[PDB]
């Protein structure tokens, strides 16, 4: 059970629970917009879905933790989630796209998909000691690099720039990554490599920023769906 | 196991399953609704999701806390659920505009937004003792008249007296609000600050509530869906 | 784990899955219905759902009572389903009237609501030892003498008449209330005000009877649900 | 946990994942077939889904009773499933000759409704021992002896033969419920009356024995809705 | 819980909530398809719905055995799901043949559903010691022969080659079949009847194998399906 004073446990509640309140959103919703945005939908779901499933196992985690008198819960188990979930998001670029009707190559769906896993199974291997932090950040930054390029400057980005209907959202969701995921690269500098931040700390972050790096991330995409299912 | 002559325990049991049955019928007949209506019974069901998935973690807690001879759910956790529902909640003031074709600017959305988060930030803030609960209660109040003047003399209010079809609706819907829902801010007076209302009665009246604060708001929201559906 | 010679928890592993069944049958069926149908198969469906999750839970209470050593399950529990599920079978009589298109005013539903509610808050009153049970009784028989009332001479009975596709099966559903329903207010008299017959028993009685007087209730609904949607 | 070498555990874990998968597939399939044909369907569906719940249950008390070191699922606590899904396999005879718009009376439905319940309730009174468990096979066998008489030469047997769709479902059904549904029977005998078979040899044949006496029935069924829905 | 450094238990949990996902998504998105085209992605979500529901369990399973100070997960409880899932697959060659109207026997059908429980019942019994490891294997490996021969050169083989919309997909699959499923055969060769690798390395190669041997599998008939409904 959770403790009152608890605050980390209290943001493991939270976020538990909307995610499984967005994960049926998506899913009712996706049920009526035009079949072009049934697969965002679709995917945004699924990213919800997954780490609500996560999420109650994690928050059970840490609450036997508080029990036992450490309390941890250590970053190492949030990539269960994000190996599937950051692909997932990074590629409602290349759907929502299609959607539009935008032309794109599947060029830019690989690179989407292959930057966002060298960037996590870069920084997985460096959290989970199987090489150096140093280097899980290196393969990791690598990985970001050439997903920024792709929905900044990339094929994506020009794509989005030609179609109107998608633009505005596709400037959104950009952003969200460029700044609101800072916090994971972030969070492994500070958190990990330099010991500077506590997980404690970091869970609490963690969880409330998947408001807005998953939940407000299909909200964006569901604002579009609906503009364009019109 | 729910003891005998727990009549806390017996109220978390009867709101547990309402809303569960409740989810239910939401998005069941949502599925039957004009497609305008749609997006408003989403949010009723989702309210009344979130309310049974917490209602069930609570009821546990209650019950353990029974057995181990002190009695205690404390009104902080409420907020876990109160902080998606209650936004929820007041969104449906815009969306039900929007379905009935009122004029409506996106501010009143925001402004119900952040006048229900203001509101229970303040009053999470103050029962989780992160500043004083006087203080909370303030900040608290500033929210709830944002959100009040919305819907008695704001945008919403008006949209609401131009149209007809939802004009009743909105009515009954913002008497909920003004009235069903003062049980809240008084629970923490002489609940939380003043200690004249014990935890447990508390427990009682906010489990019983929650037939009119949540259910019979979805279910307003519904009639009107389904008169105008036709 | 169920034990051997352990009727009663027999029966509720039967009607425990029974209840899963008819939920299911409802939600799924109701999709196939004309649209004026659609609700009388929801409330059906809402009717064994909220039982099927309460029986789960008292068959695991049930259980636990039999390993430590005193077999009973309480009258009392029961009465978190009746509050919700009864009134919902009750207002089935008016839904059916409007989805054969009779003419029926709402006052025949809320008579309906309310004197199922003043039965039920009665009989609860009663056991719970709130009030006497001579007095819970007494309130509880004002509640059946206006639902039997209303569809026996009141205004629904009348409107059956009327009709003629539901005249029969309102006909059915008025014999399940007057006589399958018998069965409560006859646990409350011998079982609970005489103590005549024990608990296990009424236990074994309740539960079998569920194939009746909710079960069977649904499936009237549904043939001719089916019949009109023809 | 499932031991090594235990196939009575090897058996009730394959038959309840087997139950799960078909209880989907029944009911997602179900929705594309031609209305006529959809209560099959879900017949279908319930029928393996009241046996995915309880294989769910019965496979955590062998487990437990394996670890008790006397391994023991008595075949009477199958009979709570046999008293729903039987019944519910029968009525497939009438239901398939509604489907494909035979003339068959409503009388074949009861006949097989209650040679159904007469049998197993025969049976079930015997194991359960409240009878003589010869009364109770006496009793089972004429209930057999009514259903085989429909579906071999009773009303349901003629009106598949004049048929021409269904004919062939029919006999492949019927089959199966005069052959692969006699293990029953037999396990009663030589299991129960006798003593020549052992509860976990019967356990291993039933489980294994569901693939054809639930699931296939239901493949048949789905295999001619699905070319009259063409 | 998942311990620390346990690389086989970090595999379970991303493979069971892969499975989820995957699951969610063949059903979802099966919605939208032509109908000729749903019977596939029924398939599909039953293959990873059973595999998801199996390593839930296995997961617990072995993260017991890690508290319990010998971690182990045997092969042989893999084979309660590949019993039902490996056939599943191997129909969906027939499946989609029908579902771009190949021309094709049924004969094919009944090839690859035998060939394919050869295969796995040679296994199943060399693996639970019923026969020898070596009888095993060489019966297995006739039921590999047979399923290899219908796709490499047996008749849905020569349909595939007919049909142009299909022969990609059929040959991306029979591939995976060919390469993919080849770990398997060599875990019983190398694992178990050589000893050279332990189980938890196979648990491992197991666990991330089904992202190719099951979802990229569905993956591309759900990409052939889609282009199809076109
Ligand atoms: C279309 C509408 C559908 C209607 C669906 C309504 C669902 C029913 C609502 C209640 C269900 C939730 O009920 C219960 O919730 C608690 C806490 O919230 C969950 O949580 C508990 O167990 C899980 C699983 O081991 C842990 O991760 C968690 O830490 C613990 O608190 C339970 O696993 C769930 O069974
Ligand atoms: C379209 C609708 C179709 C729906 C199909 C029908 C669904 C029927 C499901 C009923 C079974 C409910 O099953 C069980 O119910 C009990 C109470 O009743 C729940 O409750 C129990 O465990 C949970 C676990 O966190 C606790 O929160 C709770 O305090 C405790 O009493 C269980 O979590 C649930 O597993
Ligand atoms: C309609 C589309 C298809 C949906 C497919 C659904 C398949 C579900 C398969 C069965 C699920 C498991 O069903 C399982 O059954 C047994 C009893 O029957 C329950 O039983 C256990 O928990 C409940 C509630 O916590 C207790 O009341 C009970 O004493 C205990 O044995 C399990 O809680 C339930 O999890
Ligand atoms: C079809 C549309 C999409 C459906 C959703 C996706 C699939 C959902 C995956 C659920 C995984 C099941 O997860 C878990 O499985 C194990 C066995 O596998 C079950 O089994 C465990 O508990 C039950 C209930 O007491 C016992 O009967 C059983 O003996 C025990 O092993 C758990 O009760 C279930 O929670
Ligand atoms: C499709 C639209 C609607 C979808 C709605 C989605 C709601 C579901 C959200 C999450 C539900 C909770 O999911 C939760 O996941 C954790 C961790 O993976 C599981 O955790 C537990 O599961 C089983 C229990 O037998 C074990 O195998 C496992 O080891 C254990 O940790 C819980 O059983 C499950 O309760
Ligand atoms: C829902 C979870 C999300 C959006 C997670 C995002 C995670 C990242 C963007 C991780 C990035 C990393 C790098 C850029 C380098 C260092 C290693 C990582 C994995 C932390
Ligand atoms: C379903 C739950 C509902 C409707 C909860 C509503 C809660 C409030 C309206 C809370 C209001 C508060 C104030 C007005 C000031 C004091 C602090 C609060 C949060 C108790
Ligand atoms: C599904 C459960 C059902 C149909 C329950 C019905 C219960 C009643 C009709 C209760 C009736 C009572 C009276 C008529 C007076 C005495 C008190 C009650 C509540 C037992
Ligand atoms: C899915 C389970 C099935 C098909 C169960 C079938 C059971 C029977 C046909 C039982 C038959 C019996 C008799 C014919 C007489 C003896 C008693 C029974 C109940 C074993
Ligand atoms: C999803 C799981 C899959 C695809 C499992 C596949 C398993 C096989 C192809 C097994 C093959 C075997 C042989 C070819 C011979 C030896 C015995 C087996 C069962 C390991
Ligand atoms: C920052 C957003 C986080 C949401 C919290 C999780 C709750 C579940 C999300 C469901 C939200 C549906 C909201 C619908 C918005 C409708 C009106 C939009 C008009 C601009
Ligand atoms: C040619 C067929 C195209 C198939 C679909 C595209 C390939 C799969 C895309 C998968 C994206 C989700 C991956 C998340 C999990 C990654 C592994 C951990
Ligand atoms: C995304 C919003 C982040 C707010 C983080 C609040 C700071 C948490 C550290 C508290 C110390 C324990
Ligand atoms: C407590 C569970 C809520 C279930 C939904 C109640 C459905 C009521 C339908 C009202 C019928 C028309 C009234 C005018
Ligand atoms: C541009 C697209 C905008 C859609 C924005 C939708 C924001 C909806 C917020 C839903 C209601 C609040 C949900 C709970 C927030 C929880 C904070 C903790
Ligand atoms: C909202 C309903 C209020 C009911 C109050 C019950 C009395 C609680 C004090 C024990
Ligand atoms: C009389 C008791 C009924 C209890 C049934 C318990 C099992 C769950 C309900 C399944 C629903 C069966 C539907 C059968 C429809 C029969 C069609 C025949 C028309 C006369
Ligand atoms: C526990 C006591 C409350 C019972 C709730 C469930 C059974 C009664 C359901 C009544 C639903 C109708 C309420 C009125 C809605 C009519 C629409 C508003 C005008
Ligand atoms: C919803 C109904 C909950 C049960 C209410 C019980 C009323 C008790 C009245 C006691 C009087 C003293
Ligand atoms: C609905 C009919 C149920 C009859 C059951 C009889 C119970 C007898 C008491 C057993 C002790
Ligand atoms: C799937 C379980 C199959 C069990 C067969 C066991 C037969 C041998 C028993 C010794
Ligand atoms: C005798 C064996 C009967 C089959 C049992 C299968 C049990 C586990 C899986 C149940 C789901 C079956 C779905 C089958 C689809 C078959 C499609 C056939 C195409 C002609
Ligand atoms: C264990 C008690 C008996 C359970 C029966 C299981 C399902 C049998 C089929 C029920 C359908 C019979 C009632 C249909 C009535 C149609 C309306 C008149
Ligand atoms: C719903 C099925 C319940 C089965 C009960 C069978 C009872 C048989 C009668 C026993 C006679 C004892 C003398
Ligand atoms: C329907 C398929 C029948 C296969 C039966 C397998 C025989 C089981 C023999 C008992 C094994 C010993 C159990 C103790
Ligand atoms: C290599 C296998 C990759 C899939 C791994 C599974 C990850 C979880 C389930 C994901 C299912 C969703 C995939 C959607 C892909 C949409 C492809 C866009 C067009 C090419
Ligand atoms: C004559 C109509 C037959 C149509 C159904 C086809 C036969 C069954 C196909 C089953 C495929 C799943 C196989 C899983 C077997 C599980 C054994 C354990
Ligand atoms: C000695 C004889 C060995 C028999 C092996 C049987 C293996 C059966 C596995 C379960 C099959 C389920 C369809």
């Amino acid at each position: 059970m959770l403790q009152a004073g608890d605050f980390v446990g209290v943001s493991f509640w939270l976020v538990s629970v909307a995610m499984v309140a967005a994960t049926v959103f998506f899913f009712y919703e996706g049920m009526s917009v035009k079949k072009e945005w049934k697969l965002s939908m679709t995917i945004a779901g699924l990213v919800t879905l997954v780490a609500a499933i996560h999420y109650y196992y994690m928050r059970d985690y840490w609450v036997a933790s508080v029990l036992a008198g450490s309390p941890d819960s250590p970053i190492v188990y949030r990539y269960i989630d994000w190996l599937i979930t950051v692909p997932l998001l990074m590629i409602e670029f290349f759907i929502i796209l299609k959607a539009v009707g935008a032309s794109i190559s599947t060029n830019s769906f690989w690179r989407l998909l292959v930057g966002t896993l060298v960037m996590l199974i870069g920084g997985f291997a460096g959290e989970a000691m199987l090489i150096s932090a140093s280097l899980g950040f290196i393969i990791g930054m690598v990985g970001w690099a050439i997903i920024i390029w792709e929905i900044f400057g990339g094929e994506a980005s020009k794509a989005a720039d030609a179609n109107a209907g998608v633009k505005s959202a596709f400037n959104a969701l950009r952003l969200i990554v460029l700044v609101g995921w800072a916090i994971y690269p972030l969070g492994y500098i500070f958190g990990y490599m330099m010991g500077s931040v506590d997980s404690g700390s970091l869970n609490i972050i963690y969880n409330l920023a998947d408001f807005v790096n998953k939940i407000l991330f299909g909200l964006i995409i569901w604002n579009v769906a609906v503009r364009e299912s019109s």
